DNA sequence: CGTCCAGTCTAC
DNA sequence: TAGACCTGGACGG
C-alpha cells in the first residue's frame, strides 16, 4: 500500500481492536522469512500509528497480565499486497503471515498481517526506517522543509515522476499517487524534479503531496471500510482521474514502473 | 496451458 | 542498474 492505505490500516487496527483483549503468543506462518515476535501476555491490547509507507503496532499488556512484559512495538512495510484483517480464529485467510489471537471470552478472533506476495517486512523495535523522510500526511511541514532544504541532492537530478517515489523525500507516495499529483498540476512527469521544486521555494506540488493522499484517506475504504470490497473499489476508481484511465498516456520510468499522464511527457522522457 | 501485469532490497 | 523477491487475476492460444 501507499500512505493512504497504511493510514486506513492503522485506523482499522485502532477501531477494530478498541474493545478487544488479546492473549498468548504472536504466531508467524512457517513460510515467512520475517522474524519471530518474542512476545507472550495473558491480556494485551493492540494499537497502531502510520508514518508514510510504515505502520507501527504497539502490543500493551493490561495491568497484572502475565508473564511480566513491557509493551512491544513492531514496524511493518506492506509492499505490494500487505494488509490487516480481523477474522474468526479458525477462518484464517491464505497468506496470514502474522496472527494475534483474542483472549476469551467471546468469539475467538485473529488479527492477521495478510501478504499474498510476501514483499512486506516487519522488524522488532518501534523505529521507523532510518533515511525515510517525514510522513506526507501527518508531518507535512517537516516533509516540505526536508525537500526544500536538500534540492542539491542528486535525487532531484532525475525526472519529477521518479523523485516522487524516493522515500527519503516523499515517504508515503507510490505509483497511483505520483500520477494523480502531477495530473492535478499538469506537470510533465519527465520534467526535472529540481526545476519543479526550485520554481516553488495556489496549491503547489509539495502541498498536493499532502492534500491528494489526504483525499484518499477521507474517501475511506481501500479494504478497511464499513462497505464491501466492491463498494470501496468503485469509490476509489471513481476518484482516480489519471492512473490507468482511458485517454491517458503511459511510459516506463528508468526502474520500469509505469507513469500515467496527459499530454507532454516532458524533457527527460525515454 | 502460457504470458503479462500489479515496492523495496541487494548483488554487480 | 538489473534482477530478485512472490502470488493471483486477466487475457490470449
Amino acid at each position: 500500500g501507499q500512505g493512504p492505505e497504511l493510514h486506513l490500516a492503522s485506523q482499522f487496527v485502532n477501531e477494530a481492536c478498541r474493545a478487544l483483549v488479546f492473549g498468548g503468543c504472536v504466531e508467524k506462518s512457517s513460510v515467512s522469512r520475517n522474524p519471530e515476535v518474542p512476545f507472550e501476555s495473558s491480556a494485551y491490547r493492540i494499537s497502531a500509528s502510520a508514518r508514510g509507507k510504515e505502520l507501527r503496532l504497539i502490543l500493551s499488556p493490561l495491568p497484572g497480565a502475565q508473564p511480566q512484559q513491557e509493551p512491544l512495538a513492531l514496524v511493518f512495510r506492506f509492499g505490494m499486497s500487505g494488509s490487516f484483517q480481523l477474522v474468526p480464529r479458525e477462518e484464517l485467510p491464505r497468506h496470514a503471515h502474522l496472527r494475534f489471537y483474542t483472549a476469551p471470552p467471546g468469539p475467538r478472533l485473529a488479527l492477521c498481517f495478510v501478504d499474498i506476495r510476501r514483499f512486506g517486512r516487519w522488524d522488532l523495535g518501534g523505529k521507523w526506517q532510518p533515511g525515510r523522510g517525514p510522513c506526507v500526511l501527518q508531518e507535512y511541514q517537516q516533509f516540505r522543509e526536508n525537500v526544500l532544504r536538500n534540492l542539491a541532492d542528486k535525487a532531484f537530478d532525475r525526472p519529477i515522476c521518479e523523485a516522487l517515489l524516493d522515500q527519503r523525500f516523499f515517504n508515503g507516495i507510490g505509483n497511483y499517487l505520483r500520477a494523480e499529483i502531477l495530473y492535478r498540476l499538469k506537470i510533465p512527469p519527465f520534467e526535472k524534479a529540481r526545476s519543479v521544486l526550485e520554481a516553488l521555494q495556489n496549491p503547489d506540488l509539495l502541498e498536493l503531496c499532502h492534500s491528494v493522499p489526504k483525499e484518499v484517506v477521507q474517501l475511506g475504504g481501500r479494504g478497511y471500510g464499513s462497505e464491501s470490497g466492491e463498494e470501496d473499489f468503485a469509490a476509489f476508481r471513481a476518484w482516480l482521474r489519471c492512473y490507468g484511465m482511458p485517454g491517458m498516456s503511459s511510459l516506463q520510468d528508468r526502474h520500469g514502473r509505469t507513469i500515467w499522464f496527459q499530454g507532454d511527457p516532458g524533457p527527460l522522457a525515454p
